[PDB]
């Protein structure tokens, strides 16, 4: 399976990339909203992890216009408002930073199970 | 033309209702998100003024699933983040409270011109 990691911070992109690779996923990366949409269209990932630091919300909105691909939002923002609007804009899950590497793996697995 | 005013505060509903009536519009009112959607479906308004105090954002989201009806969001929240996400979720305009009665009229007119 193929995971698109959309993160504008290289250190954390690198950790998630390393951990998903170790799990056997093919990883593609994007570091802004434009690259996120370009990579989504060209690579047709099975799941998207979305951690941009309002741009993330538009990315997810735009993807949902044409695709049901699972989106796992990842964010340092952990308020009720933040989680609710991420989910309403089309996120399938929302996970806060800092996160457990094992939990992130488990949640990616759960999402992929649920979308085939 | 018919205007649905979605506002959970009766005093301000009443002012907008009075002012739109004086202008010759037929006015229907809703005081929560559920009533907003019920009134939208049953009355098929030409424009919606939306001022609920996250529920307002879901109302607008839900309407856009089936309708292009103009939505003018009205809110005491006046931050860049607030205006941008109102517009992104499908609002055609976003106006802050307190507002000018004449400006509100002008903006309703501008929206109706633009949607027929």
């Amino acid at each position: 399976k193929k995971i698109l990691i959309v993160d504008d911070e290289k250190p954390i992109s690198d950790i998630i990339k390393f951990n998903m690779t170790k799990e056997g996923y093919e990883v593609v990366t994007a570091f802004n909203g434009r690259e996120a949409l370009e990579q989504f269209e060209a690579e047709q990932p099975d799941i998207i992890i979305l951690d941009l630091m309002i741009d993330g919300l538009e990315v997810a909105k735009t993807i949902r216009k044409t695709s049901s691909v699972p989106i796992l939002m990842l964010s340092a923002k952990d308020s009720e408002f933040d989680k609710v609007i991420g989910l309403e804009l089309g996120a399938d899950d929302y996970v806060t930073k800092p996160f457990s590497n094992r939990e992130l793996q488990a949640r990616v697995k759960a999402l992929l199970r649920r979308s085939q």
